[PDB]
């Protein structure tokens, strides 16, 4: 129960999982603490320790503002972070089967949260499941978020950019140093993650420093080339600028600046983060991932069509309600009290929500390409139309063009459709199958009989968990024992993916033919 690391000792603890054991591993540090002079830079390296670190609780969460629009409410809570806010946060956790596996595959966890939010200990990150039932070590990692992760002078390094992504890639390297002492194998690592985590794997993907530090790639309802996924160099620094005036800390050298944020306390930096967006939307990534010459070489749409991205398999998918959710952050008339039928004098001032920026023209285009009904008579016409606008174009349509764009490279490429509705959802059933609410089925939750998930759950929680897994341990997300539909590679030609439901899984193709036209063909026009 305690393993010997390059950097020290570390306890773990014991955990029963369905009649068999667990050993967990939370909070081993894999950086220097980003503090004072530290803060916006790179992560440092880590100095030798002789004790036995004690890694038995989750560690700290990284400072970030908190979802506090619905207070009490278990549909939104469960997304704020269950630990301590501190700077002091760069942390990992290791679940490993018990007895000690031999070889294990390992999977690496990136959270998501828009670059802002997030942390490792979520409920529904929990790996004890996956290292139970699959034999795989589960290693998830807390990187910094907001401003502190990601505010950028670029080509400077007292705040380069991409300081999030480097914490995670620091993690990666401390699974390649590290991860045979506890069994497992540094050559066969599978990075996962959802939305923001699903865009910053698919940059790893890209950035050259990150090639050797893993195998394979899962990406849950989210990809670099999501319009919310980079922030431009102009935007860059014109937010930190907007920060730098709002606390009082605007200059003209520009690490004149940098050393004046240094000293403002992380809740004054986190308060003003909220308004450094001009055109705000419950999708603004206040600071993203940059071009910073280093982590990202090149603007990530020219990488991608020119296939300068690290070739292997990948897993892409998305849920059939993406953009549900940020409906009722905003969006007039939604509200999830009640069934939030709208009009068309309402959907319209969703657009400008969620589209404030666009062209009066482009904002038409929208509602022309939305609004053909079926059905003229039907009340929650405009209701579904804003939902599937703001999915199709934040999730759904760049996914599907990252598959195309990286399959066309000669890789195999697997396609998923999530439309099953859990059971247990707090959120009403209008908003459907929610973004980000597959990620408990792919963490085994469900396998837990004692949670008030149905049985069909449990079946399909166990079904992806085993796809998962043998993707990650082979390359190849099939279930070969139980008379499952096989899931074919998704190829740029027919483009085939698979559905995931407790009812009928099926093979489709062309998954929003017609809307992804709009999206990705016309739209970046306007
Ligand atoms: C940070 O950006 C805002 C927004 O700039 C506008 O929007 C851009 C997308 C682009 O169209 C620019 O040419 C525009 O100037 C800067 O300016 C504010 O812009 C908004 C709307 O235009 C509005 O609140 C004010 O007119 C502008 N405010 C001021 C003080 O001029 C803002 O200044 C930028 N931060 C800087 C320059 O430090
Ligand atoms: C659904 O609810 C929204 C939100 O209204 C709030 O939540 C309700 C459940 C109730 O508690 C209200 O008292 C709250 O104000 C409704 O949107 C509001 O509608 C009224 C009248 O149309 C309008 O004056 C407000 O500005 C609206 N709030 C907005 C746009 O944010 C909506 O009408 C409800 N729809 C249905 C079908 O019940
Ligand atoms: C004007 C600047 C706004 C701040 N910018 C964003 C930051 C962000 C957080 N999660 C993201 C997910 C994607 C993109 C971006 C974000 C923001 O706070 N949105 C409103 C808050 C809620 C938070 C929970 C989300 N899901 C659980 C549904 C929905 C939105
Ligand atoms: C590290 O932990 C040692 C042993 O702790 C044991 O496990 C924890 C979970 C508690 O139940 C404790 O009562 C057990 O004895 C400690 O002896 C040691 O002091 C700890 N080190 C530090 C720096 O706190
Ligand atoms: C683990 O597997 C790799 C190949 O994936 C092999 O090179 C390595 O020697 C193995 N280590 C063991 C069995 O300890
Ligand atoms: C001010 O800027 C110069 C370059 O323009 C830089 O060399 C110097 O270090 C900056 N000031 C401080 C205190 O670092
Ligand atoms: C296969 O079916 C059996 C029941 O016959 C079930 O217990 C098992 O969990 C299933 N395995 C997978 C990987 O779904």
């Amino acid at each position: 129960i305690i393993i010997a690391t390059k950097n020290g000792k570390v306890r773990g603890m014991q955990l029963t999982v369905f009649g068999g054991t667990v050993t967990a591993f939370l909070g081993i540090p894999y950086a220097q603490p980003p503090l004072g002079r530290l803060r916006f830079k790179k992560p440092q390296s880590l100095t030798k320790w002789s004790d036995i670190w004690n890694a038995t609780k989750y560690a700290n969460s990284c400072c970030q503002n908190i979802d506090q629009s619905f207070p009490g409410f278990h549909g939104s809570e469960m997304w704020n972070p269950n630990t301590d806010l501190s700077e002091d946060c760069l942390y990992l956790n290791v679940w490993i089967p018990a007895p000690k596996p031999k070889n294990a595959t390992v999977l690496i966890w990136i959270y998501g949260g828009g670059f802002q939010t997030g942390t490792s200990s979520l409920h529904v990150y929990d790996g004890k499941f996956l290292a139970r039932v699959e034999r795989v070590i589960v290693v998830s990692m807390n990187y910094r978020v907001g401003a502190l992760g990601f505010l950028a002078l670029p080509g400077n390094p007292e705040a380069p950019g991409n300081m999030g992504l480097f914490d995670q890639q620091l993690a990666l390297q401390w699974v390649q140093k590290n991860i045979a002492a506890f069994g497992g194998n540094p050559k066969s690592v599978t990075l996962f993650g959802e939305s923001a985590g699903a865009a910053s794997v698919s940059l790893h993907l890209l950035s050259p420093g990150s090639h050797s530090l893993f195998t394979r790639a899962i990406l849950q309802s989210g990809s670099f080339n999501a319009p919310w996924a980079v922030t431009s160099l102009y935007e860059a620094r014109n937010r930190t600028l907007n920060l730098a005036k709002l606390t009082g800390c605007s200059r003209e050298n520009e690490t004149e600046i940098i050393k004046c944020l240094r000293n403002k306390d992380p809740q004054e930096i986190l308060l003003n983060e909220a308004f450094v967006v001009p055109y705000g939307t419950p999708l603004s990534v206040n600071f993203g991932p940059t071009v910073d010459g280093d982590f990202l070489t090149d603007m990530p749409d020219i990488l991608l069509e020119l296939g300068q991205f690290k070739k292997t398999q990948i897993l892409v998918g998305v849920n059939k309600d993406e953009g549900t959710a940020f409906l009722v952050y905003g969006a007039p008339g939604f509200s999830k009290d009640n069934n939030s039928i709208i009009t068309r004098k309402e959907f319209q001032e969703g657009l400008k929500i969620f589209f404030p920026g666009v062209s009066e023209f482009g904002k038409e285009s929208i509602l022309f390409h939305y609004t053909d009904w079926v059905d003229d008579q039907r009340p929650e016409n405009y209701r579904e139309a804003l939902g599937d606008v703001v999915g199709d174009y934040n999730f759904i349509c760049p996914a599907l063009e990252f598959t195309k764009k990286f399959s066309e490279w000669g890789n195999n490429a697997f396609f998923y459709y999530f439309e099953h509705r859990s059971s247990k959802l707090p959120w009403p059933e209008w908003m459907g199958v929610m973004h980000g609410y597959e990620i408990e089925f792919v963490f085994g939750l469900p396998l837990e009989r004692r949670d008030q998930y149905t049985k069909a759950e449990e079946i399909l929680s166990r079904s992806i968990v085993k796809r998962w897994a043998n993707f990650a341990k082979y390359g190849n997300p099939q279930e070969t024992q139980n008379q499952s539909t096989s899931w074919p590679v998704f190829k740029s030609t027919e483009q085939k993916y698979l559905t995931l439901n407790t009812e009928s899984t099926r093979i489709m193709t062309k998954l929003r033919a017609q809307q992804c036209r709009f999206w990705t063909s016309f739209f970046p026009k306007v």
